[PDB]
């Protein structure tokens, strides 16, 4: 129905607005295997294990922070983000066979899950309509909200995702995030000049 994951209307903490269950069904989770990524010492080899190889800037940046077994769930979300990004960047592909050729051997059930929930079957051959296209991006952005602890800098993210900054702003607003300039406090934390912090856009979720 909506391009966003199903919100928890009773949420009292930002973490609960978009529960993990809303982003990835519980049944699809045992199939996101991240132990090898966590154990692999070489960053190049870690990156090679991701389901989409078109050198995601976001994945490589975010990887450096996900090193402990307590962060396994976050690492599964990053793996899934990579797959969704692969489906989005290859949105013009209309069949499962060509799609798999553009991807780095993800478990087939995850691809099936994406095709059944983010595409329409042509009356097998499929179509990603304009709404399903934004749905893919909204789930990517809901993941980023979990991974960046509900405070996101628009400008580096737009660059990392190869998306127009105004599209990132617009989609974060569709997700219910507040998008405005950084406070002098946020400027100190983010290491951005205080005098123009108002022009540096930040997306935040609130309860």
């Amino acid at each position: 129905d909506r391009p966003t994951p199903l919100a928890n209307i009773d949420a009292t903490d930002v973490e609960q607005i978009y529960p993990i269950e809303s982003i990835i069904p519980k049944k699809e989770l045992q199939f996101i295997r991240v132990s090898s990524i966590l154990k692999e010492a070489d960053k190049e080899k870690k990156l090679e294990l991701f389901p989409y190889q078109n050198n995601s800037k976001y994945v490589a940046k975010k990887l450096d922070s996900l090193t402990q077994p307590s962060q396994m769930t976050k690492l599964q979300l990053l793996y899934y983000l990579s797959l969704l990004l692969g489906v989005y960047e290859n949105r013009r592909v209309n069949n499962k066979t060509k799609l798999l050729e553009r991807l780095n051997s993800p478990p087939e059930i995850l691809v099936d899950g994406i095709l059944s929930r983010f595409t329409v079957i042509k009356p097998r051959s499929y179509f990603i309509d304009p709404q399903n296209e934004d749905k893919i991006l909204c789930y990517i952005l809901a993941i980023i909200m979990h991974l960046d602890n509900f405070i996101v800098e628009i400008t580096p993210l737009a660059h990392e995702l190869n998306l127009k900054p105004s599209k990132v702003v617009s989609l974060f607003r569709v997700l219910g995030a507040i998008v405005k300039g950084a406070t002098v406090a946020q400027a100190e934390a983010f290491g951005i000049p205080k005098s123009t912090a108002a022009s540096y856009k930040i997306a935040t979720m609130k309860v």
